[PDB]
């Protein structure tokens, strides 16, 4: 693909740094002609096909093809993409209002159901990839952003779709990536993945939101990987005894070993913890709440 030629500074002014990858920065930055504030990420290409540090441009294509396809409300959008000699620079949607969690911690408390309507709209922008094939592949608390901390109603945005993949019938992908907490077994394994991966570690992202406690973690990485594969976790009471049967039984149906069994994005919007069957159910996700002195703690890690 021929991406734009010119210089991304005779078009915007850069500024402040938002966050970095591996082999990329990412900037916020603002779009002369409309006085609009994007954030620019500059991802540092190869150079040689025999060398090691940069991204492939088979790499940069695939999250650049994929952001260009996708328009929902809960993901960001792509708006241009320049290419010099070093960079390929992509101008994306600015999600401006810092990590979900880093925003939540910042309460007195709040009830499942507070907490459910920011998880509801994660369930979406994943319903929404998974409609269209696409697995995210790095779902985690750091890559669920809000787009404006100061609203009242503060809209949840996914970013970073550096490892997302467009599944292909007919082929197997296998590969190793993703924060050892948050990956499924299937990851761990080195076994054929699909979109079911992303659903096990939305039920990760919803038992923390919950408890402050990270079901798998170990003391090494050896020992959070060996946790992953077991399935060795529990809602032990300390951390859970204000939480809902509902919730448990939410995170339960995530937390499973064979992807087959796991439940699919379109389940998780349907299960009464999401959508309450009656108003027995509505109340007990009204009065039950999360474990906020904890979730403090894991949220200043
Ligand atoms: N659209 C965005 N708005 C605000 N911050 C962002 C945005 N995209 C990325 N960032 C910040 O920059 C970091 C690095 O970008 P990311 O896309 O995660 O790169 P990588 O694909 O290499 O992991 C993110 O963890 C986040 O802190
Ligand atoms: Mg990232």
């Amino acid at each position: 693909t021929v991406f734009r030629q010119e210089n991304v500074d005779d078009y915007y002014d850069t500024g402040e740094e938002l966050g970095s990858g591996q082999f990329a920065v990412v900037k916020k930055c603002r779009e002369k002609s409309t006085g609009l504030q994007y954030a620019a990420k500059f991802i540092k290409k190869r150079r040689t096909k025999s060398s090691r540090r940069g991204v492939s441009r088979e790499d940069i294509e695939r999250e650049v093809s994929i952001l260009k396809e996708i328009q929902h409300p809960n993901v960001i959008t792509l708006h241009e993409v320049y290419e010099n000699k070093t960079d390929v620079i992509l101008i994306l949607e600015l999600v401006a209002g810092g990590e979900l969690f880093d925003f939540l911690a910042e309460k007195e408390s709040l009830t499942e159901e507070e907490a459910t309507e920011f998880l509801k709209q994660i369930l979406n922008g994943v319903y929404y990839l998974h409609s269209l094939q696409i697995a995210h592949f790095d779902l985690k608390p750091e890559n669920i952003m809000l787009l404006d901390r100061n609203v009242p109603k503060p809209r949840i945005k996914i970013i970073d779709f550096g490892l997302a993949h467009k599944i292909d019938f007919g082929n197997e992908f296998k590969n190793i990536f993703g924060t050892p907490a948050f990956v499924a077994p299937e990851i761990v394994n080195y076994e054929p993945l699909g979109l079911e991966a992303d659903m096990w570690s939305i039920g990760v992202i919803t038992y923390i939101l919950l408890s402050g406690a990270s079901p798998f973690l170990g003391d090494t990485k050896q020992e959070t990987l060996a946790n992953v594969s077991a399935v060795n976790y529990e809602f032990e009471d300390e951390y859970f005894s204000n939480t809902s049967a509902l919730a448990k039984d939410f995170i339960r149906r995530l937390l499973v070993k064979d992807p087959k069994k796991r439940m699919t994005i379109q389940d998780s919007l349907q299960h009464p913890w999401i959508k309450p069957k009656d108003t027995q159910q509505a109340l007990s996700r009204k009065a039950s709440a999360v474990n906020m002195e904890k979730f403090k703690k894991f949220a200043a890690r």
